[PDB]
């Protein structure tokens, strides 16, 4: 077979909700690995039309559908060093949006992560890493400039300040993105997952998400 | 003693992944690598085995398909999986920092992205804003295979694999040198969104399939 | 200055060189001295990479009178689009040139490519991927001839500037910006106006 | 017309030219060569320049102008800060390989905006807005090296800045490298003076005389 996915996708809250509600199964150790037997995964051949696209880190410990124990076919996952954004990751993210409809983006930052690490180190110590890591590095040095100047201190602070300066220049370089959000068909999301406790920590959101 | 690095060769970390398909492939994941414990030990820092490069397809959910964990993989998604600057400075920062002895690319039957190329090929139908940025990527992998002869979309599929391996080994001397020096393989994959098995399509480096 | 007045005198400036008079302006010793001060460009041109097309001399320009971007068949990454943004932001030029020519490698490479899948290695593979759309585009509208590729891919290539950069767009909806879209012939030396957004007299 | 074939020059041939050149633009006496009606239309031909030129966008750093070249002469590839993406590596590698240039040029000059933008961002968190941030990102790491060597001087960092693009060049691109190795290419490190108009030599790889 049947195909199943055409016609219209869900909303940003139902989205959202379902993330929460699996981030919570895997926090409290009691993930139902959902979407993913047999069957379900051969109904899956003709099409996608998941409800989020999770842009996060490349980091292994940050693997989004384990995290908000979402199954094959939930989510569209763009993911690079840092969350850094190039062309071919904003194409990415603009084809979840325009192709499969998702209303929902997630902005997936997390701490210990070496990208926004490289970059205090760049700047503080002039440490610069070489061929293309240092194209990552140079992405991510804007947001500890800008925390910098704001008077931000810790790793963490940076971490976050990161995520929202992602879903800034999501919103000002895409306007498939910046209109459905105007439209109130999607809604983008900044998390910060926590390594520890592997909780998936809301900090920022422009549209409703409930 | 605490080590630093995977402490693991291109073979055994090719054979972890082919041994967790298998156990998706047959609907007996062991979901390994996810407990509250094992979780709580990653905040120290990561030691993935391997880089999967693939796309952002929602199906082809690489952690799941593979059955690893976390801290498993480094992973880099992207539609298509189609390279720019970002893209190889996150896979450059898994082999040049974590030293992962294996890069996966990872690509699958029923790929937008190369649907997308051939219709920009054949009819002249482009996507606008940034999604053009990732169909101008797909479309040489496309015209090189028609020049080759090819006509089959599931041939078009493993040809970009390869013309995605071909890149990353003509862009990055980091790779190309730890493939020569024997500390480095890379492998292209065509996951099967039928039945969900990983296939064998190329590969540069031994990973024990001599 | 203003879009109208920056077109002006870069349709003369060309007519002198075309006519083989040319001016030479604004490049003198003392000129040239006062430019360490700052520039304050007139326009920015968008260009080809091509040595035989070179702006200030076929524009009959000097020092200070135009930013320059030139990438081979003007194609767009971010490092281009970020000079034409500055250009536009910081020194307020009023005029955008794009700048294409006949006897493009880069649209011919392209061409070469969509009909018997020639394509080159490295980063050449990088600019033919970019001019492919318009040499598909063009084909999709029964587009034959080199010469209408070539004028295609100026469209596409000012189209591309309008909706990646609101910063341009804006500009040009407020009417402080004006695009052109020109073909340069390398034959007779005219820049041919073929495109344009905002009001350019 | 006519498509002509055969061996572009070697590195110190077309150094010598331009550094001639400018030398006529410093002292004020011009010739304006290669830009005669005649000389115009044989170009329809086919190009055959010399040299690349990779420089900054600046309106007052014009490249034909400064080394006093005509058409012809000089590929050109010019970004603000001259900052290189792909298109722009694409543009430097289609001249190294498919019209043989045998020098490139990487040309930066004094009182550089993308420079002086990037040391305002390293210094007090100023950052441009949209594709500009793009740029200023790219001239940053040259300031942070720059800084950790004890750079102080603007002038200092400009040249640091045309040393670290010279190394990206080396480093991306296996068929400048390569050919930089055979002999058949050299590159320049070159620093305008907006002044007295002259391009001063800084660092080079390769044979240059
Ligand atoms: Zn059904
Ligand atoms: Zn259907
Ligand atoms: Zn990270
Ligand atoms: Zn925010
Ligand atoms: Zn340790
Ligand atoms: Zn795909
Ligand atoms: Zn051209
Ligand atoms: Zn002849
Ligand atoms: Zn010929
Ligand atoms: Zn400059
Ligand atoms: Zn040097």
């Amino acid at each position: 077979h049947h195909h199943h996915h055409h016609g219209p996708n869900t909303n940003p809250v139902a989205a959202w909700k379902a993330l929460k509600e699996g981030n919570e199964r895997f926090v409290a150790g009691r993930p139902q690995h959902p979407s993913q037997s047999v069957d379900h995964r051969a109904g899956l051949a003709a099409g996608q039309k998941p409800t989020a696209v999770i842009f996060g880190c490349a980091d292994s410990r940050v693997a989004a559908e384990i995290i908000f124990d979402q199954g094959l076919g939930d989510m569209f996952v763009v993911r690079t060093a840092g969350h850094v954004i190039d062309s071919a990751v904003l194409g990415s993210i603009e084809y979840a949006v325009t192709v499969l409809n998702v209303p929902l983006i997630v902005v997936l930052g997390h701490d210990s992560c070496g990208a926004v690490n490289a970059a205090l180190a760049a700047i503080n110590d002039g440490t610069l890493p070489g061929g293309y890591v240092r194209d990552v590095v140079e992405r991510v040095a804007p947001s500890v400039l800008l925390g910098r100047r704001d008077g931000l201190s810790r790793v963490d602070e940076f971490e976050q300040r990161h995520v929202h300066e992602t879903v800034a220049i999501l919103m000002a370089r895409s306007s498939a993105i910046s209109e459905r959000i105007a439209g109130g068909s999607l809604a983008i999301v900044g998390v910060t997952y926590q390594l520890d406790d592997g909780r998936a920590v809301l900090r920022d959101h422009i549209g409703n998400i409930g």
